């Protein structure tokens, strides 16, 4: 069965660990423990076919360059209620593109924690930037579950087309 290797990004708070672990565990994760490196396998079956994912979830290097050139496909993450998250994709964008030597790598913008009230980064500003990127944008909440299958199966799909 294919294995796709997917990177979770993004600054620290965002909800990397929360929406990687309501996708392994079906769990929400109500702490903040931050991560230096964590990776998790799960066999999934998306469009009728089952495969493994290889979910690396990261610190909000050389090691950041080895798990760059690794990954296949990227999740950048930001929080709908932190511009400053939202403000810091581009460079997480730039520093992928610069360690792939490539203008098109498999990627998936991720608006997480929609399920909070006080929300500063609107659907609009979201949705332009995945447009300029030429990538799909997913409103998540990894405190409901909302949107969190559709974001790594989103990303798996975009894999696919690259290959
Ligand atoms: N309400 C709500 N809270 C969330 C959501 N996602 C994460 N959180 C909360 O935000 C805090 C940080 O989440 P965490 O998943 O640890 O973020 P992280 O980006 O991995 C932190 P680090 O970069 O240090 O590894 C936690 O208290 C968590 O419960 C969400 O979608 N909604
Ligand atoms: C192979 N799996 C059992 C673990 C795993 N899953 C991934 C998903 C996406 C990208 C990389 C990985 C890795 C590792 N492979 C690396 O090159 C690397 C560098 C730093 C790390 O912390 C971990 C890894
Ligand atoms: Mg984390």
């Amino acid at each position: 069965m294919t294995e796709y290797k997917l990177v979770v990004v993004g600054a620290d708070g965002v909800g990397k660990s929360a929406l990687t672990i309501q996708l392994i565990q079906n769990h929400f994760v109500d702490e903040y423990d931050p991560t230096i490196e964590d990776s998790y396998r799960k066999q999934v079956v998306i469009d009728g076919e089952t495969c493994l994912l290889d979910i690396l979830d990261t610190a909000g290097s050389a090691m950041r360059d080895q798990y760059m050139r690794t990954g296949e496909g990227f999740l950048c993450v930001f929080a709908i209620n932190n511009t400053k998250s939202f403000e810091d994709i581009h460079h997480y964008r730039e520093q992928i593109k610069r360690v792939k030597d490539s203008e098109d790598v498999p990627m998936v913008l991720v608006g997480n924690k929609c399920d909070l009230p006080s929300r500063t980064v609107d659907t609009k500003q979201a949705q332009d930037l995945a447009r300029s990127y030429g990538i799909p944008f997913i409103e998540t909440s990894a405190k409901t579950r909302q949107g969190v299958d559709d974001a790594f199966y989103t990303l798996v799909r975009e894999i696919r087309k690259h290959k």
